[PDB]
């Protein structure tokens, strides 16, 4: 069964504190490096056990992977059974039509051997533990790049950058979590490495990890509402107004989280905000064609194209559970500053922002790999669809740069097509693996 206690907790709870920082580094001399990952990071790795229970939650959130070029430091050549996290993030840029010579230097390459992942409620507290960090270590660990964090303010709190609620979705484990109303439910094992049903032998002291996928996504939000300004369908409302029904029909929810396969014309904040409601549907509908019927939810909308449901079968009644190996834990965080007066005035960006997107799954290719390149980037899927041209993912569709040509999105219409510039901008990432808390004072350290 599922030993929580030895699982890191961002990969099942996520760190849930105000801000966090992604430091990725390299090793130097490892036998230095493992005598302080024993005595000084291990101790204060948080699992996901000590992340569930409010008096046990740490002042400080730390956890840490490592990707195949920083096992390899350490000495590990084992396989751990995926050939995507083997070969490194910038390998697999073309599977998602993108190119590395757009990326952060530092991504593009095998140079990272790993992430410290920390979490405070303030960046002091933060720096004080990465001081520490580079205080013990010494000059064993060396900084290649970082990237800060932070939950947006006020009422925007777990909204992402474009200004809609985050971290709804997620798979539920069986025997772990007590599934929400229309949750998906899976095997531990599509998560969790050596769980329950994950078909992939790994190696004994890889029991208990996950596969990060680390991307730096940049947002163009001034842009983005631009273009929902522009394109408002007509009706009754505020011009405003017209343009956030587009924005949920691109994304499948409003941006208070209430799912528009449920409320299909208005928003309803209320629903939004309710666990036990937010996600209890299937994209089905009496009375409607599930493969021609755009009204309720287009079939190009972000989280139908990452989750499809009952597109890809399954019951039709919630909960549907199709897909259950497809699934992903999410544990991104947005990055950057705030829009700026300016930058808003001008429909322009000027400075650097987005989403510090975090997935962890057993299967790389099942997982993030998958609904980049399977899904989101592919214009024929779902399948079965009439029209059979879905047209890519709105928000994370890629095709080299290029315009995306998106359909379904109009009301009024489910033929018409949209041209869509990118309103997301991959700088890069790379694939980690975060180890059971025992491995890392253990074989890692070893
Ligand atoms: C800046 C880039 C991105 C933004 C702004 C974004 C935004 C969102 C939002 C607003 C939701 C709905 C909230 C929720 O259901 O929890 C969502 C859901 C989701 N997203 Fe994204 N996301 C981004 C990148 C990605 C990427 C790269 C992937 C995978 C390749 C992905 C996969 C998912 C999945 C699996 C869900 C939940 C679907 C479900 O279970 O119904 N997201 N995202």
């Amino acid at each position: 069964s599922l030993n929580t206690i030895d699982i890191q907790g961002d990969i099942l709870v996520g760190m849930h504190k105000q801000k966090q920082l992604f430091y990725f580094f390299a090793i130097n001399d490892p036998a230095t490096f493992k005598t302080h990952l024993a005595s000084d990071i291990a101790p204060v790795v948080a699992s996901v056990t000590q992340l569930s229970n409010v008096a046990t939650q740490p002042l400080v959130a730390l956890n840490i992977a490592f990707s195949n070029t920083g096992l390899l430091a350490l000495g590990v050549t084992d396989n751990l059974g995926d050939s995507l996290f083997a070969n490194g993030q910038a390998k697999d840029a073309t599977s998602f039509k993108e190119s590395t010579s757009s990326w952060v230097p530092q991504f593009a390459g095998t140079g990272i051997h790993g992430v410290i992942i920390l979490a405070s409620d303030t960046t002091d507290l933060i720096d004080q533990q990465v001081a520490s960090i580079e205080s013990t270590f010494g000059s064993s660990i060396s900084k290649l790049s970082s990237l800060s964090a932070s939950i947006r303010p006020g009422n925007e709190a777990g909204h992402e950058m474009f200004g809609f609620l985050d971290g709804i979705a997620q798979p539920a484990i069986n025997g772990f979590n007590t599934p929400l109303p229309g949750q998906n439910i899976v095997d531990a094992g599509v998560i969790i490495t050596g769980a329950t049903n994950d078909p992939i032998t790994r190696p004994s002291w890889a029991v208990g990890g996950s596969f990060l996928a680390f991307r730096q996504l940049e947002q163009l939000v001034p842009e983005f509402n631009k273009y929902l300004l522009d394109n408002a369908p007509a009706g009754s409302g505020s011009l405003q107004a017209r343009a956030d029904l587009l924005g949920a029909r691109m994304v499948g929810r409003w941006k208070s989280g209430a799912p528009i396969d449920l409320t299909p014309t208005a928003d309803d904040p209320a629903l939004g905000a309710d666990a036990q409601r937010n996600n209890n549907f299937t994209y089905s509908h009496a009375g409607f064609d599930l493969g021609s019927d755009q009204s309720h939810c287009p079939f190009s909308a972000h989280i139908r194209k990452t989750r499809p449901r009952a597109d890809l079968g399954g019951s039709l009644t919630p909960p549907n559970l199709s897909a259950g190996a497809n699934s992903i834990m999410r544990s991104g965080i947005p990055y950057g500053p705030e829009v700026t007066s300016a930058e808003s005035a001008s429909n322009t960006t000027t400075q650097e922002r987005g989403l510090a997107f975090v997935a962890y799954q057993a299967q790389l290719s099942q997982g993030f790999h998958f609904l980049q390149q399977t899904s989101a980037d592919n214009a024929n899927f779902p399948p079965g669809k009439t029209p059979a041209t879905v047209g890519l993912d709105p928000i994370i569709g890629q095709n080299n740069g290029q315009p995306r040509v998106v359909n379904g999105l109009l009301p009024s219409n489910s033929s018409a097509s949209l041209s869509i510039p990118q309103f997301v901008v991959s700088h890069g990432g790379e694939y980690f693996f975060s180890p059971p808390i025992s491995a890392i004072g253990g074989r890692l350290s070893a």
